[PDB]
């Protein structure tokens, strides 16, 4: 099955998921000089004060923090979006080295990691229905650079030794995702896809201009996770990023000049 190895990595995914070669695949390179400032774009509205985190899971590809999305508790609105999008999970993609790990790039620059806050359009009723719609998902992407610690990340880093291997989960209540947001909500936006199989073309991407900083120790802890299940041979969970895909017939819009 699919992964990030030599024999099952992103260059192979098209064999099982032909939409891999589609017209609106993600991630992409964000060419900052050719992105179009769009003064009709609204400021994002991030309403995470009533978020209810449930659990953290190692799914064999990344780790995911899951939220109660059965009510409008943590929602994204505004920006390029019509309607209300509910937070269902977040997860990260990261590298083996600080010079790689992000999925999106900015003028070809890679960051050490990238956070995806995944939201679905409430008009579709559930996440499974939403991923089948061209406007089903809104993913807020946030770059991570290595520098000072991010204190709001530390609770995540703490619990990782409880989910070292594929299939392990742990209770993860009362986590506040506001602690993972940079100061500015200036963003780029474009229509794209999930960055993992099934690679569905259902995502309005909103990629924040400003990275967050995390410490070397924090990213190092991501790198001690395992792709494998307990009792299988150990393979470190690193470099779980898809590279940039062709922009094709798309224009990236910017909320800022």
């Amino acid at each position: 099955h699919w992964g990030y190895g030599k024999h099952n990595g992103p260059e192979h995914w098209h064999k099982d998921f032909p939409i891999a070669k589609g017209e609106r695949q993600s991630p992409v390179d964000i060419d900052t000089h050719t992105a179009k400032y769009d003064p009709s774009l609204k400021p994002l509205s991030v309403s995470y004060d009533q978020a209810t985190s449930l659990r953290i899971l190692n799914n064999g590809h990344a780790f995911n923090v899951e939220f109660d999305d059965s009510q409008d508790k943590a929602v994204l609105k505004g920006g390029p979006l019509d309607g209300t999008y509910r937070l269902i999970q977040f997860h990260f993609h990261w590298g083996s080295l600080d010079g790689q790990g992000s999925e999106h790039t900015v003028d070809k620059k890679k960051y050490a990691a990238e956070l995806h806050l995944v939201h679905w359009n409430t008009k579709y009723g559930d996440f499974g229905k939403a991923v089948q719609q061209p406007d089903g998902l809104a993913v807020l992407g946030i770059f991570l650079k290595v520098g000072s610690a991010k204190p709001g990340l530390q609770k995540v880093v703490d619990v990782l030794d409880s989910i070292k291997t594929k299939g392990k989960s742990a209770d993860f209540t009362n986590f506040d995702p506001r602690g993972l947001l940079p100061e500015s909500l200036d963003y780029w936006t474009y229509p794209g896809s999930l960055t993992t199989p099934p690679l569905l073309e259902c995502v309005t991407w909103i990629v924040l201009k400003e990275p967050i900083s995390v410490s070397s120790e924090q990213v190092l802890k991501f790198r001690k996770l395992n792709f494998n299940g307990e009792g299988e041979p150990e393979e470190l969970m690193v470099d779980n990023w898809r590279p940039a895909q062709p922009l094709k017939n798309r224009q990236i819009k910017a909320s800022f000049k």
